[PDB]
C-alpha cells in the first residue's frame, strides 16, 4: 500500500478452476462496487434475454384507417431502448404516413407500460440526476436523454447571464444567474447550479463571473416520456399528420395494436460490448430493468430487477451472494454491497463459460481499448495486452475486476476493491506495484 492516509482495500486474486485463491486480504468484506456491478448486469443479461435480445419501439394503431384518418389512438410503444435516436422517431413517423395514416380522430399515446415506478434507483444521490451520467433510465428514451446548453455572461454585470439552447430540445430554460464584476468575492461561496422542474423545465440559478466565451452545459432529461411525446408531436406536425385529441401517457398494460412501423436495436450482445468497453450506465440500467420485466412478466422495476439478478445467478450460475445487495445494474448506486469473494465466484464462473458467452473479448483490454486503454499503473506494471477487466469508478473509489494472464501464461480472476480513497500517483504506484508482482510471480 503506496495508498493516501485511510484506505480501504479489498482484493482477491486466484487461478481460473482453482479453489483456493494466491492473494486473499480481506476478501469476505463488504464493498462498494461501483461500475464493476456492470459484470453481474451483463452475465444476468446474457442468460436472461440472450445475446440475440434487441430493444424494441413501436407506432402501433388502434383503430380502422378510413380515407386516411385513423378512427382511434396512435400509440408509440417504447422499450427502453437506450440507443433511440431522433431519427428513428422521424423514420418512424414517415413510414405511418407512407402506410396511409394522414390524420388520428383520436389520441396520441406515449406508452412506458413496459417499466413502471421511479426511473431513478434505490440510493443514487440526489444531486447528479442532472448529469448526463446519472440521466434517469426511462422506457422513453431519444438521444440518451441528455441535451446541451450555451450559458453566456451579461457584457453588464448585475445582469442576467442568458441561456442558449437549440430550438428542436423540448425542454424549457429560465436563467435567474447574476453575471458577476470578473473579480470580486461574491465568486467564492456563490453557487451556479440547476434546478430541474416538472415538464423538462430548468432553471439555473447562483452567479457566473464573466467570461469571454459561453459557459457549455450538458444536463439529464427528467422526464423521459414528456420528451420523447414533444418530440413525436413535433415529428407528426412535420409530415403533415394531423391529430384531434391530446398527448397523454399510458402506463398500464395493454394489448398491442397493429405495428405501423418499429425499430429494433443492435443485437444485446454488441450493446453489452459497448457497456463494459465504456462503461455505459445508460445501457446497464436499461438492461437491468429489462432482466425483471423478462424473468417475472411485469412491468420492469428496480425490485423485479433485482430479484431476478440474485436468482440468476443463483439457480443458472450456481452462485449463491447471500447478503449481496444489488440496486442496479450500472453500479452507480451507494446501496450495491458486495464482497470480493462473492464478484470471484462470478468471474470464475464467466471464465469457465467463456466460450459459450463470449465474454471475456467484451471487457477493455488494457492498453487497446474502453476504460484501460491507458491506465498507468497497469501500464507501468507491463501487463498491457494480458489484462482483461472493468473499472469502477466513483469519488474516492477505484475498482477492478476480471482477468490476468500472468509471465507463465496463467489466467488468473482478480478483485480490486479499494475506497476510502480521499487526497488532502499513489495508486499508480500500488497497482504498478501489484499487477507486476501478480504478473511476475504466477
Ligand atoms: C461506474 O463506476 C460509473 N461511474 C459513475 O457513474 C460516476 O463516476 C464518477 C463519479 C464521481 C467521481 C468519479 C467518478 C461509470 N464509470 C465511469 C468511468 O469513469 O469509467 C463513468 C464516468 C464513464 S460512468
Amino acid at each position: 500500500t503506496q495508498l493516501p492516509a485511510g484506505a480501504n482495500l479489498a482484493l482477491m486474486v486466484q487461478k481460473v478452476g482453482a479453489s483456493a485463491p494466491a492473494i486473499d486480504y480481506h476478501s469476505q468484506q463488504m464493498a462498494l462496487p461501483a461500475s464493476t456491478q456492470k459484470v453481474i448486469t451483463a452475465l444476468a443479461a446474457l442468460i436472461q434475454l440472450g445475446p440475440d435480445f434487441r430493444f424494441t419501439t413501436t407506432l402501433e394503431t388502434k383503430g380502422n384507417v378510413e380515407n386516411g384518418v385513423l378512427k382511434g389512438d396512435l400509440v408509440a410503444r417504447f422499450g427502453a431502448d437506450p440507443t433511440l435516436k431522433r431519427q428513428d422517431i422521424r423514420n418512424m413517423v414517415a413510414t405511418l404516413k407512407k402506410s396511409g395514416v394522414n390524420q388520428i380522430d383520436g389520441n396520441v399515446l406515449i406508452d412506458t407500460s413496459i417499466f413502471a415506478s421511479h426511473d431513478k434507483a434505490p440510493g443514487w444521490p440526489w444531486n447528479d440526476m442532472t448529469q448526463c451520467f446519472s440521466a434517469p433510465p426511462a422506457a422513453a428514451i431519444v438521444d440518451r436523454n441528455c441535451f446541451s446548453v450555451s450559458l453566456y455572461s451579461a457584457p453588464k454585470p448585475g445582469d442576467m447571464a442568458f441561456i442558449r439552447v437549440a430550438s428542436y430540445y423540448p425542454v424549457t430554460m429560465f436563467s435567474q444567474v447574476r453575471t458577476l464584476p470578473r473579480g470580486s468575492a461574491e465568486a467564492q461561496y456563490c453557487e451556479l447550479d440547476v434546478v430541474p422542474g416538472d415538464l423538462n423545465r430548468f432553471t439555473l440559478t447562483g452567479c457566473l463571473p464573466q467570461r469571454s466565451e459561453p459557459l457549455p452545459l450538458a444536463f439529464a432529461v427528467q422526464d423521459g416520456a414528456s420528451y420523447a411525446g414533444a418530440i413525436l408531436k413535433y415529428e407528426l406536425k412535420q409530415a403533415g399528420i394531423t391529430w384531434s385529441g391530446t398527448l397523454l401517457r399510458q402506463t398500464q398494460v395493454n394489448e398491442p395494436g397493429t405495428v405501423v412501423a418499429s425499430k429494433q436495436s443492435a443485437p444485446l450482445h454488441d450493446l453489452l460490448k459497448i457497456m463494459l468497453k465504456k462503461s455505459d450506465n445508460m445501457i446497464a440500467d436499461t438492461v437491468f430493468r429489462m432482466i425483471g420485466h423478462a424473468r417475472f412478466n411485469v412491468p420492469g422495476t428496480w425490485r423485479a430487477g433485482s430479484d431476478a439478478v440474485r436468482q440468476i445467478l443463483r439457480q443458472q450460475a450456481g452462485v449463491d451472494i447471500g447478503n449481496t445487495i444489488i440496486a442496479d445494474g450500472s453500479g452507480l448506486s451507494r446501496h450495491n454491497l458486495i464482497a470480493p469473494a462473492t464478484m470471484m465466484q462470478v468471474l470464475q464462473y464467466i471464465a469457465q463459460h467463456d466460450n459459450e458467452l463470449n465474454f471475456i473479448s467484451m471487457l477493455p483490454l488494457a492498453g487497446y481499448d474502453g476504460s484501460l486503454q491507458y491506465r498507468a499503473g497497469l501500464h507501468q506494471a507491463g501487463v498491457d495486452g494480458k489484462v482483461s477487466a472493468k473499472t469502477g469508478s466513483l469519488q474516492g473509489v477505484y475498482n477492478l475486476a476480471g482477468f490476468i494472464t500472468t509471465a507463465s501464461g496463467q489466467r488468473m480472476a482478480f478483485v480490486q476493491y479499494l475506497s476510502g480513497y480521499a487526497v488532502e500517483i499513489p495508486l499508480v504506484r500500488f497497482e504498478s506495484r501489484l499487477y507486476k508482482d501478480i504478473y511476475q510471480n504466477n
